[PDB]
């Protein structure tokens, strides 16, 4: 920690304040996590991190365990995609931007699960871009080291609209599948400048996802009403097309779209198979129009 001088407050993650901060010695520019307090495991599976480099992943550079304390080195990003969408607003982030922003987190997901390791907590905050147009996956692998809270430290509620139905029906072994479908309902805001599900409980969130998709039955997910959480008392609305969930998105982005948002899990499309979708045969890499 005292290697390292804080320059700011970025903001408070879901494990404990993150700043962007310089090395003391060589001057590095990083951001630092410290996380709540460690367990063995912990420590073990955050190792596992360091070793999973790849370019759409902001690289972990170094674990401190000193002090009975736990600090996260990251490579050093200078704005998210919620704030980036929220500065594109008048206009929405052109579809070239929209297609390189998807393709390479695809990329990104599709390194991290041929290793067995899933995300669980893809949002707009730790989707991380740079100026040369790259953008990058923040927290990776940090779920199953530390456990997704309901709140954070300072109270702030945990967003659940990015989280996939299985989660919400009380299923408690994920798949790499739940990252999809988080990734689908980013891939659907940055379209359409709107949440797709902002859920403000779980049964919010399941209900949202339930009128826009349809109440889930046996036919198009086997072994739904026998999940933990499923009751047969949900209301049963009926899906909607992806031609009025999405507009203006075209029939090859409609397309991807429906697979990510697949109920079953098992059907849902994967990473690596969403790379080789239609969607991307002209996919290109702009550079963003950044204000720093
Ligand atoms: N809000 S902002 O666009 O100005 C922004 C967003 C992210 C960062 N950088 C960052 C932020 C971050 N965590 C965010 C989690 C949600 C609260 C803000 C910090 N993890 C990171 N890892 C590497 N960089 N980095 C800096 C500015």
């Amino acid at each position: 920690m005292e290697n390292f001088q804080k320059v700011e407050k970025i903001g408070e993650g879901t494990y404990g304040v993150v700043y962007k901060a310089r090395n003391k010695l060589t001057g590095e520019v990083v951001a630092l996590k410290k996380i709540r307090l460690v367990p063995s495991t912990a420590i073990r599976e955050i190792s596992l991190l360091k070793e999973l480099n790849h370019p759409n992943i902001v690289k972990l550079l170094d674990v401190i365990h000193t002090e009975n304390k736990l600090y996260l080195v990251f490579e050093f990003l200078h704005q998210d995609l919620k704030k980036f969408m929220d500065a594109s607003a008048l206009t929405g982030i052109p579809l070239p931007l929209i297609k390189s922003y998807l393709f390479q987190l695809l990329q990104g997901l599709a390194f991290c699960h041929s290793h067995r390791v899933l995300h669980r907590d893809l949002k707009p905050q730790n989707l991380l871009i740079n100026t040369e147009g790259a953008i990058k996956l923040a927290d990776f692998g940090l779920a199953r080291a530390f456990g997704v809270p309901v709140r954070t430290y300072t109270h702030e509620v945990v967003t659940l609209w990015y989280r996939a139905p299985e989660i919400l029906l009380g299923c408690k072994y994920y798949s790499t599948a739940v990252d999809i479908w988080s990734l689908g309902c980013i891939f659907a805001e940055m379209v359409t400048r709107r949440a797709l599900f902002p859920g403000d409980s779980e049964i919010d969130q399941l209900f949202r996802i339930f009128r826009t998709l349809g109440t889930p039955d046996e036919v198009v997910w086997p072994g739904v009403t026998s999940m933990p959480d499923y009751k047969p008392s949900f209301p049963k609305w009926a899906r909607q097309d992806f031609s009025k969930v999405v507009p203006p998105l075209d029939e090859d982005g409609r397309s991807l779209l429906s697979q990510m948002l697949h109920y079953d899990p098992n059907k849902r499309i994967s990473a690596k198979a969403a790379l080789a979708h239609p969607f991307f045969q002209d996919v290109t890499k702009p550079v963003p129009h950044l204000r720093l």
